[PDB]
């Protein structure tokens, strides 16, 4: 793949996460776009050693940073580990990094196997 075609599949695939609804119609990736206030939130980086964000994603996007799928979908596993290591099991960010992940692979096979 050129580095612009590659572009093209990881901006779906952020988009994807980004525009993913529950049924009650909460947008499932807000809490995840932009890292907690290290002010106000400091344990969070005392525990989360390699914090990462949507926004962060998006930029190494634009960056041309990732070479392949793969290295954003262990960018995506990695933020959805943190947040379920921050979280406590069945609480509701625990629940959504789940499904940011769910999405993000349907998506990705969606588009690497479509014929
Ligand atoms: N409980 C949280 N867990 N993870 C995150 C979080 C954000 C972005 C990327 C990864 C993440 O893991 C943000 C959280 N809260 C935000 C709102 C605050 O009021 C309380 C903290
Ligand atoms: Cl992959
Ligand atoms: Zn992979
Ligand atoms: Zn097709």
């Amino acid at each position: 793949m050129s580095p612009a075609y590659l572009k093209e599949i990881l901006e779906q695939l952020l988009e994807a996460i980004v525009v993913a609804t529950n049924p009650s119609g909460r947008l499932i990736s807000e809490l995840f776009q932009k890292l907690p206030s290290k002010v106000q939130y400091p344990d969070y980086y005392a525990i989360i050693k390699e914090p990462i964000d949507l926004k962060t994603i998006a930029q190494r996007i634009q960056n041309g940073s990732y070479k392949s799928i793969h290295a954003m979908a262990k960018d995506i596993d990695l933020l959805a580990k943190n947040a379920k290591t921050y979280n406590e099991p069945g609480s509701q960010v625990f629940k959504d990094a789940n499904s940011i992940k769910k999405i993000f692979y349907m998506k990705k096979a969606e588009i690497e196997h479509h014929e």
